[PDB]
């Protein structure tokens, strides 16, 4: 309680400066909105939401009876980008190991029509996925700001989402990447790859000892060539140093 705002602003910043990077980290408390890093005004630019889609993919799909918690996903036994991706399984796994091929799946049992409603039921980003329903959420035009993806984890934390509770439970059991003092994060990672420049995230909340849910949104540039460990370290950096964590 004692650190003055000007030095958190100093600290997260420079998490930022010291990846290399330009970037934001969007944290709500409460219904205040407050914007880190070295890069202040990527706030409301528009990025494709690449992985962090697979959220919406899971709660559209599990929510319409597309698939279920225990499905197997079938590797079709073609080649993969990653070895880690040649093997049979659920949305969950799926989502932890950030699977495309599995999310394509289910986009494509969802199928573009309802995937557009579902869509724009929810309101997501600027809510166009255009007509290929297996790539929309990658090369666009389906675009969002980091401040939308924030106002969406916070819907997600907080179950105020258009789907079933159920829905919304099994999708944030799936969620969990750690734990650190009693607090659990939970989170997903994206990193566009197939636009230029290449966009990397991590939205997700911080679920505190005490009840609280502390959403976020960290957005950046990926310069190929770069761990993505950095999205997660710059994440909770500042989540520690504003003592969220
Ligand atoms: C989603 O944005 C794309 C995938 N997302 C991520 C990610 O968010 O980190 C990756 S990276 C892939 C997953 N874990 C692998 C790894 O770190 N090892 C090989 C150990 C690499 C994808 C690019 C999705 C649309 O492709």
């Amino acid at each position: 309680m004692h650190i003055s705002s000007q030095q958190h602003e100093k600290a997260i910043k420079s998490y930022f400066d010291e990846a290399q990077t330009q970037g934001v980290i969007i944290i709500k408390e409460g219904k205040n909105l407050s914007t880190y890093g070295n890069a202040l005004a990527r706030a409301n630019k528009e990025y494709v939401p690449a992985s962090t889609f697979d959220m919406l993919n899971a709660l559209i799909g599990l929510e319409n009876h597309k698939a279920t918690t225990n499905e197997i996903f079938k590797w079709d036994g073609k080649k993969r980008t990653y070895p880690m991706w040649e093997k049979d399984m659920t949305l969950g796994e799926a989502m932890a190991l950030s699977a495309v091929p599995v999310y394509q799946e289910l986009a494509r049992r969802t199928g573009l029509e309802l995937m557009q409603k579902e869509v724009k039921r929810v309101n997501f980003g600027n809510t166009n996925i255009g007509t290929q329903v297996d790539n929309f959420w990658l090369v666009g035009p389906l675009k969002i700001t980091p401040v939308q993806e924030v106002n969406f984890a916070d819907d997600l934390a907080h179950n105020r989402l258009p789907f079933k509770l159920e829905t919304q439970e099994e999708v944030k059991k799936m969620l969990l990447i750690k734990e650190v003092n009693g607090s659990k994060i939970y989170a997903k990672s994206g990193w566009g790859m197939g636009v230029t420049p290449q966009v990397g995230w991590l939205t997700g909340w911080v679920e505190q000892a005490n009840g609280k849910k502390i959403p976020f949104s960290l957005n950046l540039e990926m310069k190929e060539g770069m761990s993505g460990s950095i999205r997660n370290e710059i994440t909770y950096k500042s989540l520690e140093n504003l003592g969220i964590i």
